[PDB]
């Protein structure tokens, strides 16, 4: 939709999306992550998280360091752009976030960072 997209992640450790195009008109850009299924969050929990490709990796290593009670997710990372808590089935959570964070020619990743996910619950953000 108009700066803003809905977004599932189910009990399979699945997005349904991949891809996510933000308008370079948008002043801000909106994620809603709703969880469908019936699994907890310590089990089945899912986050949305951004940042560069180039910090992803960085970002994922720190954050199952950082325990469930910190939702997967190194307090006051730097390189996380914008990021959602950590929910459960039948949850949400949504983030806001500027779109002049972003800029052309870089490559932007989102991600949950809940251990192991991120091989699967991972795709690409970029600004157009
Ligand atoms: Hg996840
Ligand atoms: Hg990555």
């Amino acid at each position: 939709a108009e700066c803003s997209v809905d977004i599932q992640g189910n009990d399979q450790m699945q997005f349904n999306t991949n891809a996510i195009t933000v308008d370079k008109s948008c002043k801000q850009f909106t994620v809603n992550l709703s969880h469908p299924g019936n699994l907890p969050k310590n089990v089945m929990g899912h986050n949305w998280v951004l940042s560069t490709a180039a910090d992803m990796q960085g970002v994922v290593t720190d954050g199952m360091a950082s325990g469930l009670d910190k939702d997967y997710l190194k307090p006051d990372d730097s390189r996380v752009i914008a990021h959602t808590k950590l929910i459960g089935s039948g949850e949400k959570d949504s983030v806001t976030f500027d779109v002049s964070k972003l800029k052309e020619g870089e490559q932007y990743m989102f991600f949950c960072t809940f251990p192991g996910h991120s091989a699967l619950m991972k795709g690409t953000l970029t600004l157009k």
